[PDB]
């Protein structure tokens, strides 16, 4: 079975009121995990890549080679998109698509809105033509940056939303508006009201960034306006390392890799399983 | 620039009296440590894979992808082998081989002489037809420790053209309980009986001057798997120990990473093929 690009599986999410899970690729393990989580529950899982993840893994090719093998050889069955997370540029997003990824996201929100809009026009010139899905973003993700406002929140602007996706075309759009990247420092302040008018004015599949730490009320909320890919990373790098620690305290012999490894992917996959149910796509397959 | 198999390799270091290390994938990072180290001593390298780690991996097939796209993208120059390591059956080899590994280890030292010889066979010729290099076994590596036999040694080498030996001499996988006895009059029997390069098994823990006595012995190809455990999950212990609030991974994997690619680049020049690619 191939890889496939984003757009079958999110308009079929957001047509049922479900969202697709997209869950960060880190290395081979954290692979395996995603993709036995996304098997198990029979639904679509969107793999992400980073730009530094890819660098961690060498590159987009090995990343490329490595999920395709995966998906052959431990038989996976279901629509599996690999998307290329906050691509810088033009360039790296060409790159990405050369190289076989089925889905990029050119971000150039933090660029004036006209430069953005230029660039992603052009970033989907060049997918479309070659069946790649594209996602682009307005307004800022919060992170775990020094000295910001609000955690670096700037929320996405309506307006700008609907004629972003007008000139461009873009498959799908992440109107930031309150997401923050790792931890949240209290309770999430999602725009609600905000997502609401981008979800009646731009017609296509929101994404929610900053899935970490986002309860579930404002994770059903979200995909009941119009959300329809929710991003995690974070929580699989928790629960990965809380079962890294357990086993490295409880035996302060133990060198074998794959002793602490092992239930540190086991965590992973089950943390992907309770967010893809969390997000209603199990059976979606 | 491909994969080769082992055998211009370790015939350049039997001539050359140097050993070129054999180092145990176990993921992703740990290739990408191995490939980096040869690179930079401008080293041949074998990647070994346990049949075990082979599964841990997914598969044969998972394990070629990934180093041939690392092999492409790293800009590796140096020669570069994946090897079955221990192999259990002709099976094995052959879904190993299939999957376009270029070397295999047809290990059937636990059974009888006739039948680790006629096994061993099948595989030679299964691989050889595909330029695949093969290695063998006789007696037993510690994990308890049985001397390969010298004559069986000159026999089944000439009963089944393998293109390198394992006679287990005192080599012990993991930690030795004391410091090793390695059979070296045994051994100088064996290369002067078979001719060919010879394999020593359980390099961690094998003290320099037994590896070097090793080497101007025949051995041309000495694995090493645990040391590169040790050293990784040492350097992890490190990160997570000293700070108890960190969670991403690359912050205890990639010192771990590092930590295993200066213990391939020791082993390496302990070995004494840096510069012999
Ligand atoms: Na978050
Ligand atoms: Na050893
Ligand atoms: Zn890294
Ligand atoms: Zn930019
Ligand atoms: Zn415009
Ligand atoms: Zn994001
Ligand atoms: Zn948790
Ligand atoms: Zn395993
Ligand atoms: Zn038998
Ligand atoms: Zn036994
Ligand atoms: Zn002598
Ligand atoms: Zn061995």
């Amino acid at each position: 079975m191939p890889l496939v690009s984003m757009k079958e599986m999110l308009n079929k999410a957001l047509e049922g009121k479900y969202a697709v899970g997209q869950f960060n690729m880190n290395n081979l393990e954290w692979t395996q995990a995603i993709l036995a989580a996304a098997e198990e529950e029979k639904s679509p899982v969107i793999l992400g890549v980073s730009e530094g993840a890819a660098r961690h893994m060498t590159g987009f090719k090995t990343v490329v080679a490595m999920v395709k093998a995966l998906i052959e050889e431990m038989n996976i069955t279901v629509p599996v998109a690999i998307h290329l997370d906050h691509g810088s540029s033009f360039e790296k997003c060409k790159e990405a698509i050369d190289a076989g990824f089925t889905s990029v996201m050119i971000d150039a929100s933090h660029h004036p809105f006209e430069e953005n809009v230029e660039t992603t026009k052009k970033v989907v010139e060049y997918a479309h033509a070659r069946n790649v899905s594209v996602e682009a973003e307005l307004g800022t993700v919060g992170g775990q940056e020094d000295d910001v406002i609000a955690e670096g929140v700037i929320y996405a602007d309506p307006a700008e939303c609907k004629h972003l996706v007008e000139a461009t075309g873009i498959d799908c759009l992440a109107p930031a508006l309150g997401s923050v990247h790792g931890p949240y420092k209290g309770e999430p302040n999602l725009g609600f009201a905000e997502m609401e008018q981008v979800r009646d004015f731009t017609g296509v599949p929101l994404v929610l960034h900053g899935g970490t730490g986002i309860p579930t009320a404002d994770i059903e909320k979200a995909i009941s306006l119009g959300t329809s890919k929710i991003n995690v990373n974070t929580e699989n790098q928790i629960e990965f390392t809380k079962a890294v620690r357990e086993v490295l305290n409880k035996d302060q012999e133990v060198y074998d890799p794959r002793k602490f490894i092992g239930p540190g992917r086991d965590a992973i996959k089950a943390t992907v399983i309770g967010k893809i149910r969390e997000f209603g796509s199990n059976g979606k397959a």
